[PDB]
C-alpha cells in the first residue's frame, strides 16, 4: 500500500476504508454550491456488496465512478482549505481508460497525488469532509 | 452472472423494468427527453437479430436520439445524469463507442455517474411518465 | 443478406424508394434542401459502373450538396437529423469519410441517429414533396 | 478509360473546354476571381513537360491564386462552390495536397462538391465571361 | 558528485536550507504563495523511505500546492519565476512530470529560468518571510 | 536542366538577376521590405562553399528576415505573395523548412503562389528600387 | 573548424567578445534586456566543466532569463531580433529545445534571423552598453 497525504483540516471522526486482497470499483462524492465543500464519501469494494461510508450526506450535488477491474488512477487532484481548521473542497480523478470526474471547487489550495490502483482512503469527517488522503497498490 | 451491472441511478418511482438477452447484445438503443421538464422520458432497445422494440416510460418528450452498434463496438465512455433521492429522476445520457460514435440526451445540472465500460448488453430501472432509474449492464 | 440496414427515421409518409445494385456501391450522392421548410427535399445517388442517377423527392430547395465517395472510402461517421412521429419528416445528413471528407446538409434541430458504418451501398426510405424518411445501407 | 470524371458543376454556359495530355498531369494551375461577382472569371493549366498555357474565360477579376504540384503529388481534398441551375456559375476552387500545399480562390456561400481525390490529371467545363462549370478530373 | 545543481535564483537575503539525502530522492514538495506580495513565502519537502517534513520560509500565503511524485517519476520541464538582485526574491514554480502530472504556483511577471531536468533529488536556497532565492537538484 | 523553375510572378519591370551555382544550393536567403509600400525592395543568398553574397533591388525597407537552412534541410511549403500585371511587383515571402524553422515577410493582400517544393537551389526574376518580380528554383 | 557559425545580426559597434571551449558545449546561457530601450544589454554563459562565467556587456536591464542544457540536449529552433544597420543592435532570443525547453527574451519588433539548428558550443559578436551584434556557433 502507497499513503498519499491526507489534506484539510484537524477535524472530525476518523475513518479508514481498506480491505484484504480487494480494491475500489465504486466511489461518490457529495457536495455543496451552498459551502463550496464536500459532505460525505461512499466506496464499495469488488466482491462486497456492503457500501462504506463517511460524513452527513446534505450536498445539493453527487458524482459515482465505477471502476473496470484493470482500471487505474492515472491523474489525481484534490482541492483544499489548509489550516488546523481546514476542509476537503473537490475531487478531479483520470483513469487509465480515460474516465473522468469532477466533484465540488479548487478555490484555495491542491495537491497532485500518486497514481496507480486505487485500494483505499482515509481521513475524517462530520458535517463536511475534514481531510480526505488516497490509498493506491504497490 | 456473465454480467457487469453498473449503478441504477435516480429514484425509487415507476414501473420496473429489465432489457436483457441470454445470448445477445444491444445493437440500437433511443432515448427520448423534454426542454421543458429536463428529463429523459422514454427509452427503447433493440437487439443483434431481432428487429422487435422494447420500450419503457411515456414518449412525450420534443427530442429523441438514436445510437447504431456494430457488432464488434464497444462503450468505452458513459456518462447519465440524474436527480438523487428516493423522488429522483434520470436526467440525461452521454455514450462514446470504441469507433468514436457519440451521442447526447438531455440535461446534466444535477448528479453525474460516469459507469463501467465494455460491450452494452441490457438496461434495467423504473419508468412512468419519466424515467425514475436507470442503470446500464455489460458483458466481461 | 451481405448488406446491413440503418433505420429508416421520420415519418410514415410519401412513395417508397429503395435504391441499391448487386456487387456496386454508391460513388456520389446529393441532397437537396430548403431554409423555407428545414427539411431535404430531394436525393440522388449515382453507383460504381453505372451512369444512371436514381433521384427521389421533387428538387424545390435552395441549397445543394454533392459527396463524391473513393472506390476504397469508408463512411467513418454518419448522423441523420429528422422529426419523429406518424407526420415525421427527414430534416439534415453529417457523413465523414475515411480520407477525412465531409458534408452536411440541412438542419438537426429535433433528432438525431448516429448509425452504423462501413461502405456506403445504397439507401431507402419514403419520399413526396419531401423525405418523409431515410435510412442508409452499407457492406458487410 | 484509365481516368476518373468529378461532376462537371454549375450553369450550362459558356463555350466548352477541355485539358488533358496523353501520358501526362497538370503541374500548374491558377484561378482568377473577383470580389464584384463573386465567381471564378478564368482559368490557366500548364502539364508536365509542356511549356504551353492552356487558358479558358476572361482574366478580369481583382485577384489570382496559383498551386505548382511536384510530380509525385497528390490531391487528398477538393471543394468546388458553385451556383446551381441552366444559368449556373462555378464559384470557388479549395484544394489541398499530399504534401500539405493548399489554396482557396473565390467563394463558397453557395453550393458546394466534395470530389473525388488522387492524381490532377485535367480539367473540363464550360467559360465566357465567367466559369460557368467545372469538373476535375483524376488518374487510376 | 551524483548530483547536478541548478542555479539558484533570486535574492542574497534569508537563512540558507540545503534538503538533500543519501541514496534518496523527493516524494513530495509543496509551494505555499500569496495574491497579496505575488511571492512565494514557504516550502515543505518529503524523501523517500522518511515520514520527516523538511520546511523552510514562513507559512502565511493563501494558497498552497502539493506535487507527490511516483518512485520512477522524473521532472521533464521545470520554470522558476524571480526578481533578480541581491533584493532578489522567489516569485512562481512551474513543474510538469514525465506521467504529464503539473503544478503551477504564484506568478511569473520579472525573471525565468528553465532548469536542467531529470529525477529531482533536492533542493537549496534561502528563505526567512519569503523565499529569497531557489534551485533544483537532480541525479545523473 | 537538374532543376526545377517555379513561375516567376509579379510585373515585367527592373533589371534581371539569376543566381544559381552547379553542384551548389542556398544556406542563406534575407528579404528586406517596407510598410510604407507592403512590397519587398531587396533580396541576398549565400550558397554553401562560397562566402560570397549575391544580392539584388534597393535595400531600402525597414524590415529585414534571414533564414539559414542546414545542408540536408528542404523547403516543404512556400508561399508569394505579389500584385499581378504588366506593372506588378513581389508583396512577401512564406518559406517553412523539414526541420520546422519558417519565415514570413511583407504582405499577402493581392495573389498568393505556392510553389514547388524541394531543396532551395536558386532564384530569378527583377528588381530595381523594388522586387519586380521573383521565382524560386529546386533540384530533383 | 569543426563548428558552423550563424550570422552575427546587429550593428559594426561594441567591444569584439568570442566563447568557446575545444571539447566543450554551452550548459548555461542567460539574457538581459529592457523594457526602456527594448534591447538586449548583457549575455553570460557556462561550459559543461568549467566553473567560470563568460560575460559581457552591461548587466543593466529589469529582466532577465535562464536556459539551461541538459548534456544530450540540441537546439531545434533559435530566432533572433535585431535593428539592422552599422549602428545596429541585438533586440531579443527564442530558442527551443530538443527536450521542448524554450525561452523568450526581448523585442523582434524591426528585423529577425532563423538560424541554423544543432548542439549549441558558443557564441560570438560586440558588446558595450548593449549587445551590438550576436552569432551563435554549433557543432558537426
Ligand atoms: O458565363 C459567362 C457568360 O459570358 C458570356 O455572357 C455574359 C454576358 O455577355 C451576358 O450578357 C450574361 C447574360 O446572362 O451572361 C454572361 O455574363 C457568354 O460567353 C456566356 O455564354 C457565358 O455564360
Ligand atoms: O525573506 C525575506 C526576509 O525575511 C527576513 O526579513 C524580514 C524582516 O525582518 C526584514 O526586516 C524585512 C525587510 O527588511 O523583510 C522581512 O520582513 C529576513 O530573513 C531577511 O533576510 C529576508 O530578506
Ligand atoms: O552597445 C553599448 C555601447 O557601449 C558603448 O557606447 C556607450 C557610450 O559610450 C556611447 O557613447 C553611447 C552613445 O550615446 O552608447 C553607449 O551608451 C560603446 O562600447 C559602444 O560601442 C556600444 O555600442
Amino acid at each position: 500500500y502507497i499513503y498519499s497525504t491526507e489534506v484539510g483540516g484537524v477535524g472530525g471522526t476518523p475513518f479508514t476504508f481498506m480491505q484484504e486482497s480487494g480494491t475500489i470499483t465504486s466511489i461518490k462524492f457529495n457536495w455543496s454550491d451552498q459551502y463550496k465543500l464536500l459532505h460525505h464519501i461512499e466506496v464499495k469494494f469488488i466482491n462486497n456488496a456492503n457500501i462504506y461510508a463517511t460524513g452527513d450526506p446534505k450536498g445539493n450535488h453527487e458524482v459515482i465512478l465505477e471502476i473496470d477491474d484493470d482500471e487505474t488512477i492515472i491523474g489525481s487532484v484534490i482541492g483544499y482549505k489548509k489550516g488546523n481548521d481546514g476542509r476537503c473542497t473537490g475531487v478531479k480523478l483520470t483513469t487509465s481508460k480515460g474516465k473522468s470526474i469532477m466533484a465540488g471547487y479548487f478555490e484555495e489550495s491542491l495537491i497532485t497525488t500518486y497514481t496507480g490502483k486505487l485500494a483505499g482512503i482515509k481521513g475524517g469527517a462530520g458535517s463536511d469532509i475534514d481531510r480526505l488522503g488516497l490509498i493506491f497498490l504497490k
